DNA sequence: CGGCAT
DNA sequence: CGTA
DNA sequence: GCCG
């Protein structure tokens, strides 16, 4: 065989594809060796899987991973097993191991990644009661993560983010005129349902944006809307009390302000995915030799920054083809 | 051998 | 360390 | 784990 070039960015993935159940094992193992601290191995079975997202059909023989990128002995021979008996005894040996379960437990809490996971792991807790009879042991972030765990659990909606979309409209717009709000991450690119919401803040005019997120949390801290918060920034990383019929629930929400000339950086970097992103990078910097976040393009020999006006701009300069963030899904 | 996004 |  |  099939078409597959190498890098994530110079293929179209779609949100819905073929191979789902074999791409799935492959990000187990992928999750797996990122429990472990080895983060080469979990990038290599995450594009391997990728890979399988952009096929155009099922794969049902094992000849047809002849010639894909990052294909080699190990993620064939899972593939193969699957194919052969519909199980890989690897993969099922890790999703029913205690470390395994205890490790995604802990690391899908707010504010705890592998190295904190781990310790908590090596010193014997096992569940999130034990994180709760330890309170010593936590960060304001992550007793936010516990205490909202299972609002947070629960998935985000489109009807969530239409009603959080407008409740952040309202305050950015108290915050400063002219502001807009733009929604990114994996709701821009199609997706059904999320782990939370992200938004885009910028204004037109370059400048009028600086200190605005502060405006806004304010705002929104007002609103009786904020259950969570981090506190001169550019990131929220937020935890929302949503309205419901009778009710309320916690929602994660991420706000990111961007300068004017920065929003086609920022919007690419997140509407993701996060591999996709990753991928994106990586090509930028070894086959362009250009450095690419979310504020900018740049080139170290000139020592200049690129202007892009939007997405477009930027695939253009790195030489790829235009993909729409319905097909950013890597 | 070492990189693996910023 | 955590976060996107 | 795979590859530049
Ligand atoms: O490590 C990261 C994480 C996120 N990002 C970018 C890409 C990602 O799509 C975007 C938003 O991050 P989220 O963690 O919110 N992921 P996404 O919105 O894609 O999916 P979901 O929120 O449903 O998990 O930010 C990175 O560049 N690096
Ligand atoms: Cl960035
Ligand atoms: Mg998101
Ligand atoms: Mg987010
Ligand atoms: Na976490």
């Amino acid at each position: 065989p099939a078409w597959m070039p190498a890098y994530a960015c110079q293929r179209p993935t779609p949100l819905t594809h073929h191979n789902t159940g074999l791409s799935e094992a492959l990000e187990i193992l992928a999750e797996a060796a990122g429990f472990e601290g080895s983060e080469g191995r979990l990038l290599t079975f995450c594009r391997a899987a990728s890979v399988l997202k952009a096929l155009p059909s099922p794969v049902t023989t094992l000849s047809q991973l002849q010639g894909l990128p990052h294909f080699g002995e190990h993620s064939s021979r899972v593939v193969q097993e699957l194919l052969e008996h519909g199980v890989c005894e690897e993969v099922e040996r890790v999703r029913r191991s205690e470390r395994y379960q205890t490790m995604k437990l802990f690391t899908q809490i707010f504010g705890v990644g592998v190295k904190t996971a781990d310790r908590w792991y090596r010193e014997g807790l096992r569940t999130l009661d034990d994180l709760r009879e330890q309170p010593q042991k936590l960060t304001q972030q992550q007793k936010a993560g516990l205490q909202h765990h299972q609002d947070l659990s629960t998935p985000v909606l489109r009807s969530d983010v239409d009603a959080l979309q407008q409740v952040v409209e309202e305050a950015v717009g108290q915050a400063l005129p002219g502001a807009t709000v733009t929604l990114t991450g994996g709701f821009r690119r199609g997706k059904l349902q999320g782990h939370d919401v992200d938004f885009l803040i910028t204004h037109p005019k370059e400048g009028q944006e600086a200190g605005l997120l502060p405006r806004v949390m304010c705002r929104l801290q007002d609103q009786g809307l904020i259950l969570y918060h981090q506190h001169a920034f550019e990131r929220s990383f937020c935890i929302f009390r949503l309205p419901q019929p009778g009710s309320w629930k916690a929602v994660r929400v991420d706000l990111v302000v961007a300068p004017v000339s920065q929003f086609p950086f920022a919007l690419l970097g997140w509407t993701g995915s996060k591999l996709f992103q990753r991928e994106l990078r990586r090509f930028s910097r070894k086959e362009k030799g250009l450095w690419l976040n979310s504020h900018g393009l740049f080139d170290p020999e000139q020592k200049t920054f690129f202007q892009a006006a939007s997405e477009e701009d930027i695939f253009r300069h790195l030489g790829l083809e235009y993909l729409p963030p319905e097909q950013r899904n890597a």
